Parts: C-alpha cells; sequence; structure tokens
C-alpha cells in the first residue's frame, strides 16, 4: 500500500532453534537496506564468512557485513554494553571496519548492568544445586534484566545518555536493591558506573530515536528492512515449552513490541525449519530418537553445542510443533535445511498428530507433564536414498525428496521458498 | 484474505489513559461473537450499565455483557484467582448469570499469587518513603508475578490443572525464593496451596488451549472478534513515558503476544484519543495547565480518581504524543472523545511540535529529563462556544468543532469515526 509504506521482512525459528536461520539472513541481507534485532533471545551467537575472514555475531545484527547497509538494535533488546564492545572490537580486528560507522541502537533498549549477569550466575546455582531442575539459564544476565524492566526499576540507553547524575543515583538505588534481594552479590558501584560513564560516550554516536528511524524508515522511499528472529518458536516466553524457554518473545508479535511498528509494516515471515527435530537440555520431546536413527541425525548434523560440545537431542519431524509454530506466527514461506541429512535412510517416520490418552488432540500441549504424555502418531515415507548436496534446482532433487518437501509443505499450509542441502549459498535452493 | 481467515479488531488508548475508550469497546461489544484481553496492563476497571444494573469490569473483558457472545482471557494477561472469581461473583449477584457459561482463560496465562501482591505492597515502600520517586506500583502485584515470567521461574493456569503435586511442589520453591529475597515477606504456604487447589477445580471448565482457541476462531467461518487493550501507548512497558508506565505492552503488538495471533489476523485498530490531554501522577506532561484553563478541564471532564477522588492532571491536546503513538500503533481509525468539553472555551490551544533546546524535534523524547525539558509548539485554533451535548450528527456539530475534528484528523492522518459529545451510545456520533 502507498500509506502502509514499506512492509519489513523477518526470518524466525521454526521449532527448538538450530534450524540454521543464519544461512536464510545471510542469504536476504546482502540486498538489504537495513538489518537488525528486535528482541534479545539466548543472545546465541551466528558466525559469517566474507572473503576468507570469519566473524562471529552474537548482540550485532549479522547483515552488519554488508557495508551498503544499515545495522539496528530494537528496543526490546537488553545489551550489555561490556559485552556488545566486546563483541565489535573483536570483530573489528578480524576485517570489520567502519562498523560503528552503520550501526544504530534504539535509545528505548534496556541495559544488562554487570550485576544483572552476577545474580544470574547465581541463581542457576541455588535455583539447582543437588538436583534440581537446570533450566540452563544462560548467564549473560537477560532475565535478571528483564525482571527490572517489568519492575519499571530498571535503565536503558536513554537514561545513561541523560543527566549522569541522576543516572548514576539511578544505578545506585537499583543495585542497593539487588544486593538487597541477594545478600551474597558483591558489586563495586562506584567502579562499574566508571566504566558505564565511559560506554555512554563511546555509544552515543550511534544512538538514535529508534521509533522514529523505524517510521521514516519504512514510510520514505521504498526500502528493504530485514529482521533476525531471535531464537525459535517453542522458546518464546510465551509460546515456547515453558520453562525451558527464554525470555524473549521470539515470534512475530515481537517484532512489533520489540521495533515499535504495527502490523500492517510487517510483510514476508520465513519460518525456518529443519528437516528433523533437535533439541537442547531437559524437557519434553515427543519425537526424540534415542537409538541408532538418533545417533545418525546427531552424526549427520554436526548437532553439537558450538562452544560446549554437548550433543543435542534429534528426532523425527514434528508437524504438531510445526502448526503450532504456524497458528502463532503466520508464515508466509518456509525454508527448509538439512534435508541433505537424511539423504542416507531408507524410510523416514514424521510425526503428523499427538494423542494423549487415547483421544487425538489438535492443539500443542502447554505444560511439560502433559506434553512429556502424549504419543506421536506417525507417517512414514520412503527415503530417496541419493546423494543430494550437488542439487542446484527444484528439478535435481530426486522424486521422493520432492515427496518430503510436499509433504511439509501441505501439512503445514505453508509453501517452501527454499531447501537447504548444504553449507554454501548456492545449497540453500530456491523454489519460487 | 480467503487464506488469512478473520482479522481481529483493536480499541487502544492513545494517551495516557482515561480517554473513555470503554464507551468504544461498549459500542462495539454488541454484535461480537468474541471479546477479549490480551494484556493486563494497570488492570483498571470498566463501568457499564445494562437496565438500570450497574457492572464492574476489572479483569473480566467488558463485553461479557454480551450473553451472545463468548469472553476469552489471553495468555498475555497475569490473573489473580481470587481477584478474578471475586470480581465475577460480585457482578453475578448484580444481574450477570451465567458468565463461567461463555467465559474462556487461555491456560498459557501466568498466575498472580498473593505473595506477587505482597511483596508489591511491600516494594512501593522501601523503594518510596521519605521523598523518592513513588510511580505508584499498583499493589495488585502485577509487576513481582511479570518478572517470575521473567525469571521463568513462574506458573501459569496449565500448571495449576496439571499435576497437583509437582504444582504444589513448585509453588513452594516459588515462595521460598521469594522469601529469600524479601525476609519481612509473611506467607503461609500450605494455606494458599489449599486455596489454590481450590480454585483449580472451580476454573478447570473454563480453561482451554488459547492458541488453538483464537486459531480456529478466525480460520473458521467469519467471525467478529474485539479485543480491548489495556490502558494507553504512553503507559505501555516499552514505548510508554518509562518508568511512569505498566509492566505490559498496551500498543498493537501486545495484541500478537497477548493472543497468539499474526499480524495478518489483525484489522482496525482504533486509537481512543481524548479532546484535551489527561494524566496521572509524577512525570513530565508537555502541555499540562497549572491555571484556570486546566481547572475548567478538570471540572468539565470529571478527571479524578474513581476510587481515590484524586483530580487528573490536564493540558492542552498533544500531536507530539498523538502521532508518536500512531508510529508504535497503526491507527486505522480514531474515537475523538469529550469534545463537549470545550463547548465553553473561546479559543483551544493544540500543541503540534516540541522544540528541545531552540531546535525543533521529530520524536518522542523517550527519558523523563528530556521530555520535562521540551517546550510545545502551539497552534490556537478558535471555539465553537456553543454546547454540542444534543449532536447526533457530522452535520449537527459547528463549524469550529468540525474545524477541530479535520485538524486532528490531518495532523495525524488518521480519519475520525467517532466523535464523542457526552456519555450516552448516542452521544459517540459516527462520521462513516
Amino acid at each position: 500500500a502507498a500509506a502502509t509504506g514499506s512492509r519489513v521482512t523477518v526470518v524466525l525459528g521454526a521449532q527448538w532453534g538450530d534450524e540454521g536461520k543464519g544461512k536464510v539472513v545471510d542469504l536476504l541481507a546482502t540486498d538489504a537496506d537495513i538489518v537488525s534485532r528486535c528482541q534479545g533471545g539466548n543472545n546465541a551467537g551466528h558466525t559469517v564468512v566474507v572473503d576468507g575472514k570469519e566473524y562471529d555475531f552474537h548482540l550485532l545484527p549479522s547483515g552488519i557485513i554488508n557495508t551498503k547497509a544499515v545495522s539496528f538494535i530494537g528496543n526490546g533488546v537488553v545489551i550489555h554494553l561490556p559485552g556488545l564492545f566486546e563483541e565489535a572490537e573483536k570483530n573489528e580486528k578480524k576485517g570489520l571496519k567502519d562498523w560503528e560507522k552503520r550501526l544504530i541502537i534504539s535509545d528505548r533498549a534496556h541495559l544488562v548492568f554487570d550485576f544483572h549477569q552476577a545474580v544470574d550466575g547465581l541463581q542457576e546455582v541455588q535455583r539447582q544445586a543437588q538436583e534440581g531442575k537446570n533450566i540452563g539459564t544462560t548467564k549473560k544476565g537477560i532475565g535478571p534484566t528483564y525482571s527490572s524492566k517489568a519492575a519499571r526499576t530498571g535503565l536503558r540507553i536513554c537514561d545513561l545518555l541523560s543527566d549522569f547524575d541522576e543516572f548514576s543515583a539511578r544505578f545506585k538505588n537499583l543495585a542497593h536493591q539487588h544486593q538487597s534481594m541477594f545478600p551474597t552479590l558483591e558489586i563495586d558501584v562506584e567502579g562499574q558506573l566508571k566504566r558505564l560513564k565511559g560506554f555512554a560516550e563511546r555509544i552515543r554516536p550511534m544512538v538514535r530515536d529508534g521509533v522514529y528511524f523505524m517510521y521514516e524508515a519504512l514510510h520514505g522511499p521504498p526500502k528493504k528492512v530485514l529482521v533476525e528472529g531471535a531464537n525459535a518458536a517453542l522458546l518464546d516466553i510465551d509460546f515456547g515449552t515453558y520453562p525451558f524457554v527464554t525470555s524473549s518473545n521470539c515470534t512475530v508479535g515481537g517484532v512489533c513490541t520489540g521495533l515499535g511498528i504495527p502490523p500492517q509494516n510487517i510483510g514476508d515471515v520465513y519460518g525456518v525449519v529443519k528437516a528433523y527435530t533437535t533439541r537442547v537440555g531437559i524437557g519434553a520431546f515427543p519425537t526424540e530418537q534415542i537409538n541408532e536413527i538418533g545417533d545418525l541425525l546427531q552424526n549427520r548434523g554436526h548437532e553439537w553445542g558450538v562452544t560446549t560440545g554437548r550433543k543435542r537431542r534429534c528426532g523425527w519431524l514434528d508437524l504438531m510443533i510445526l502448526r503450532y509454530a504456524h497458528m502463532v506466527n503466520g508464515f508466509t514461506a518456509l525454508a527448509l535445511t538439512k534435508l541433505d541429512i537424511l539423504d542416507v535412510l531408507s524410510e523416514i517416520k514424521v510425526g503428523i498428530s499427538y494423542k494423549l490418552n487415547g483421544k487425538r488432540i489438535p492443539y500443542f500441549p502447554a505444560n511439560q507433564e502433559i506434553l512429556q504424555k502424549v504419543e506421536v502418531e506417525y507417517e512414514t515415507l520412503p527415503g530417496w536414498k541419493a546423494d543430494t548436496t550437488g542439487a542446484r534446482k527444484w528439478e535435481d532433487l530426486p522424486p521422493q525428496a520432492q515427496s518430503y518437501v510436499r509433504f511439509v509443505e501441505n501439512h503445514m499450509g505453508v509453501a517452501v521458498k527454499w531447501v537447504g542441502v548444504g553449507k554454501s549459498r548456492e545449497s540453500m535452493i530456491q523454489l519460487f
């Protein structure tokens, strides 16, 4: 529409993360005017390679590789100043120059202070110990800062940039309260405030009014804006497999709340789905395969922590979660990834429905107890038993692979626009 | 679209609340199939009158008056079981029968426990005292529960409905942690858990899968779904005049995150705007009138707390916040209310821009310090000096009133569909 303005493009994980959505973002960031993030998530990282050089992004948008585009961090993101610059400098020393020239931070973003990471790397203990339920609260202090936001007692970039006395004084009252809720919490206010006053000036030239920055972007001449979704649908604070979830909305709604743009300014929303299901840590897993198949999907897929080495749990594709992810996100197109991992299988199983106590339920269970109780209903399809890593067109994929694809499109109701069969860009076949 | 399904209708406050958006909701709830809430907010109340009987709603959707419709509470709402039933029974005794027959609660909604209200009615003190910054943390325990959600250490309806031992045990670990963060916090676990086990069975027949309940609603035959926005744009956790804000997203994005529906399932979004600006409590107020005009707007408008009696601060309409509210919500039409309050004025002033340090800025300041510093740029318009309370058509409004209306439509870019000149339905003139 001429009144609506430009409609942003989004990329979101459709399962439990690690779907490989960075290859879609990377593919799309090429001709994008603005690349951004709207919610923090797990703060997971993404590796992008350009000219032999390898970059590692966590907080910064992956499209910052494109020096002809603008990278934007939304208000819905919690940021750790040292974390940010430590990440920026690191890449700066890898070839990423002039980044400070194309990065803009929304002044409405909340700050993750050092003591937020402290209490975080403190609760996990008292929360677990001996034999609790180690949800695995990523010690990035994401949750602690999200609570300050809730208590309206937290601080944001705009405050750090305003009068420093009021801020410094507000920083003190916040740290005090924290020390009052956690006595075994050491801080050193003056030292941190001093380091923050340093960050204020260092980050000032990049901060701007996020809401106005976006409104103008999509109401001026036609621009192509890309948004990188945090993790995946089932790791969404509200809709994920709670409590084994992130503190952020990792679904399409978070794009509106994380950027300050109305739903009409949202266009294509791609759901990144892996040809099979993976997941990390404790929690229910309906299609999990603790057997030869799982080991295979784990080996051929290299399904393990990139920093820890922890193996990810593997299972058959699951349409129950896939459709659920869709009800919430309203995908316009999908990116089916790692289909090649299955080139070896003789026949592939895919879950199509859930039966609770003998009955077939049409919804995705919200609680762990129920979710762990569902018995999966399967559909066995024949495999293509052929190498697809070389495919570069729909016509290349063998007849059974094409069927595996239509199967996913049909049962989801969303068309597949990308089929992934490798690690390179060429390996991400575009179907239309 | 035939694929999209039905597009929900939303009503949201465009300023600092108290705009009178309940008269729009009430007007629209008449022919609605489903009426709902997606975010808690301040939990403010709304009074609806039917047949001499007067109802008071806080948590329950105001459309529950319509016995031919379905009332739905979304996952994005925090609920206090006793608060809910105390409110439901009260109205039940006022004429509202069979309500339990048309109310559905999303099982993904978080629970506000008694100790959440306790710590809330405990922090306000330690947070303020002598002479702090009494933000006015409404002692409903809304923030405390929103932090538990953040810490992923909180509970929801679905958990209360699942295995009670695991829940009861999880309730205990949560209350413990709280008592560990606040020593002067008394609880009585067994007593509360016992009362909760009572609520579980009492509320079970109304709980359902919220996401699936909505997906089916807008993907089955054409339905008219209405959503009541929590408070107002400037009381939005992310976009409001932080920290003097609510713990919820009170903007359009919260409809997606509070209900689990994609942006395409969102249709008309009405912004309710008062013919002048009001606000309660501490905080910056650009167009505030501490003079004869303010007293007038306060008197003719009955601008005071409905339970406390506290007078609300009054000022001229402010287009700077109005446009800001729009950038965020993307209103399709507005409801201009209380225009009659101005029938008496000889000439009305309305703020059109903000100038910071001599310069005209195009954005709405994010921080208090800056916001308090802006000098308002005004546009003086002539008043109509006539009684408009009897108007029932556009053609009734005098020439200057019509101008006041076009003025708001032009500078906002959104058309006015309702002009309010009274307290009754007939007084809410429809322009198209």
